[PDB]
């Protein structure tokens, strides 16, 4: 059989992406990585119509954008996780076949010095001064229910302009001043190379974000097939895809290779 892996446009996403195909191509199948697609609502189209076989979601994301499901008082991980893996089944035949270890969370990220000088350390700090911020969004946070939305709901404000650009390009544009607040994501060192500061949360507007491999209907009824998957259930910690990731950012090393590696530490291929 042949197996199509969808991605979104960043580190991770490719890291695993590569690392599930080559786990697949060691149990017989043939797997590629597409990428391109675009992200989280294009991916799960491409699922749902047989473009692509699996990909790396996160159940925040599924609850809030695919499922569109409305935010309970108080977010709890393992809820949002019944209620993802209950939810895709439900309407789309997907099934959530394994849980990989970690979450890569949105967290919005100002310059650390200007955060030490005007005692930030909230998102609710930012309201004094989100009216004279620039924010720099990746393609989705700014339009997505759960992002700029969720913050303008939840803490009462909005930023003076919104940029959006490709996922990796937030971090070197904060650090030089083309924007003054992203949402960075919780998996990328990036973060304290540039000297960024991640805020709390402190009104609890953002979900948990984690990640878990999804697979449309038909190519779930492939028992040999899932099991392979769920080699990775809890496999990668935040620290273990920080590192990985760090290896593709900086170190400039090719996701392949990159996956390889882990694989062959962790006793995953010989
Ligand atoms: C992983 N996230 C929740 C944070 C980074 C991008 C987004 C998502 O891919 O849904
Ligand atoms: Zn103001
Ligand atoms: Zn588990
Ligand atoms: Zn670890
Ligand atoms: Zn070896």
């Amino acid at each position: 059989e042949r197996v199509v892996i969808g991605s979104k446009p960043f580190n991770e996403q490719y890291i695993l992406a590569n690392m599930i195909a080559i786990l697949l191509e060691e149990n017989g199948y043939k797997a590629e990585v597409k990428e391109g697609l675009g992200g989280t609502l294009v991916n799960y189209e491409a699922l749902k119509r047989n473009d692509i076989q699996l990909y790396v979601e996160y159940t925040g994301t599924a609850y809030n954008v695919i499922l569109r499901k409305q935010p309970p008082e108080l977010w709890d991980q393992q809820y949002i996780f019944d209620e993802v893996k209950k939810g895709l089944l439900e309407a789309d035949g997907v099934v959530v076949a394994a849980k990989l270890g970690f979450r890569d969370d949105y967290a919005l990220a100002v310059r650390a010095d200007w955060a030490e000088e005007n005692g930030v350390e909230k998102i609710s700090d930012l309201a004094e001064f989100a009216d004279q911020l620039v924010f720099g969004s990746d393609p989705e946070f700014a339009s997505r229910p759960d992002g700029l939305p969720q913050i303008k709901k939840v803490y009462g404000f909005e930023f003076k302009e919104v940029k959006q650009m490709e996922p990796t390009l937030m971090y070197e544009a904060i650090k030089n001043k083309q924007v003054d607040v992203i949402p960075a994501y919780t998996t990328d060192s990036r973060v304290d190379l540039f000297n960024l500061k991640i805020l709390e949360d402190d009104k609890g507007a953002l979900p948990p974000y984690d990640a878990i491999i999804i697979v449309n209907g038909n190519t779930a009824k492939d028992e040999k097939l899932i099991s392979v998957l769920k080699l990775l259930e809890d496999r990668i910690d935040t620290d273990t895809m920080r590192a990985l990731n760090y290896q593709y950012d900086v170190e400039k090393k090719d996701a392949r290779e990159i996956a390889m590696s882990f694989l062959k530490e962790q006793g995953l291929v010989k």
